[PDB]
């Protein structure tokens, strides 16, 4: 029950409600949370201190949107330039094939989550919310129980997102019948996850979510049912949201908008964060607001689809709260968050070329992928460094050759480097990365059993 000081780190970014930073000061971490954070902190009943020297620690990074299964389907050649309905195709097809030949079964799933997981870890990632959107074999199967074992093993921080496609082409979708659960059945599945799963309290380790892959490609019966179970069970809600293709899709099966359709089936709520959200109707964003919905900003596969630039600077005008994430490395094709931070850093200034205030800032960044990620995923226990908050932090190491220079630690984290692999990362209070090396997980190990499996 003894406490850990990481002491003297060089900056420390709060994100608490006034953007504190601190310099040469320390965290104090008892058991899953933090005590205090500031300058001089008593060692008095710490049985562990860490030289943070030469380090800036920030709220641990936290991936709102993941595929992990998508691990096994990195840099495919044929997947390296395609538009949203080839990839599409490419990824379904791919991983319902693997799946029949046998090879993608739940223990190879689970191989594949703890080698991302890891990746996530060794790259300041302390939460991650994967959504899953496969289940074949009658008998959902055990996809969700294995990435919540790889996660359990890790030590990372997890939101389980059970994922469907329930609208199959005999009712105007674009999916096929091997992965098209009757609404039912998904239903079935998800109050199990909840009662065996779900750890709702503060500091909670393990907790599930509901998400239908989206409007175009799940049933209304499916969002209605998942905003009852939500209430019932006091669990978040999510799903993908204007993609570019969506608006037509939409307006084609249901006569309206994403959005509305949404608001129509229960979605309009302080109960959803939003994936992407790339093209929405400008007239809406007042209303994203008023729901209280959060977004979640997908820079890599927005830019790898040709799908472009959210409206992230509208959203925050707006006062909706903006988190970030990676998605699957199928479209990234990383696990790799503080990296997207420069993409979304750089790639959003051309669009308003005069209007450089406009750009979004590495702080604003950085406060996305901690602090508003927390927000998308209904956390107010973690994503900031202060006391009564949880014990999750990040912390890179700012004396390399190749931060030499550097003015200001926090853009230089987005601006400057040759390695976005953090130095120092802690989860529910235990160390589990340590001078850029898992201290509990077996590195080598992991990556020979996990190359093992992925499917030729
Ligand atoms: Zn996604």
């Amino acid at each position: 029950e003894r406490m850990i000081l990481i002491r003297g780190l060089t900056r420390v970014i709060t994100f608490d409600d006034q953007e504190r930073e601190l310099e040469d000061a320390d965290i104090l971490i008892d058991g899953p949370k933090i005590v205090a954070v500031g300058k001089n902190l008593s060692d008095r009943s710490v049985s562990r201190t860490i030289d943070g020297r030469g380090m800036i620690a920030l709220p641990g990074l936290i991936n709102s949107h993941q595929h992990l299964y998508e691990g096994a389907m990195r840099a495919i050649p044929q997947l390296e330039r395609v538009t949203m309905a080839s990839w599409l195709e490419g990824v379904l097809t791919r991983s319902a094939g693997w799946w029949r030949d046998g090879k993608f079964g739940p223990d190879v799933i689970r191989e594949v989550a703890r080698a991302v997981l890891l990746e996530s870890l060794l790259g300041g990632i302390t939460t991650v919310a994967d959504q899953h959107p496969f289940f074949p074999g009658a008998t959902a199967d055990s996809y969700i129980d294995a990435t919540i074992e790889a996660a359990t093993d890790l030590g990372i921080r997890f939101h389980a997102v059970r994922s469907s496609m329930t609208l199959g082409k005999s009712e105007g979708g674009f999916c096929d019948d091997l992965f098209v659960e009757p609404v039912d059945r998904v239903v079935q599945h998800c109050l199990g996850l909840i009662d065996q799963y779900h750890e709702p309290e503060p500091f909670g380790m393990v907790r599930i979510a509901l998400g239908p892959c989206g409007v175009p490609h799940d049933k209304p019966e499916l969002f209605e049912a998942f905003a009852q179970m939500a209430a019932d069970y006091d669990v978040r809600l999510h799903t993908h949201f204007y993609q570019p293709l969506d608006a037509g899709m939409s307006d084609h099966l249901y006569g309206m908008t994403p959005w509305r359709f949404l608001e129509k089936h229960g979605w309009a709520s302080d109960r959803v964060w939003l994936a992407h959200a790339v093209v929405p109707p400008r007239e809406e964003i007042p209303e994203f607001a008023d729901a209280g919905v959060a977004i979640a900003h997908l820079i890599a596969p927005d830019l790898r689809l040709g799908w472009g630039l959210a409206p992230i600077r509208e959203y925050l005008d707006a006062g909706i709260t903006v988190g970030f994430g990676t998605t699957g490395s199928a479209s990234n094709d990383g696990g790799n968050l503080l990296g997207d931070l420069r993409l979304a850093a750089l790639a959003h200034r051309p669009a308003d070329p005069n209007e450089p205030e406009k750009w979004l800032s590495a702080r604003e960044l950085l406060r996305m992928a901690t602090r508003g990620s927390a927000e998308c995923l209904g956390r107010p226990d973690l994503g900031v460094l202060e006391e009564g908050r949880a014990a999750d932090i990040a912390c890179w190491r700012l004396d390399g050759v190749d931060r030499v220079g550097v003015h200001d630690p926090a853009i230089g984290l987005i601006m400057t480097g040759l390695s976005d692999r953090a130095s120092l990362v802690v989860v529910n209070g235990q160390v589990l990365v340590e001078n850029e090396r898992p201290v509990l997980a077996d590195l080598e190990r992991i990556v020979a059993n996990t190359t093992a499996l992925i499917p030729k």
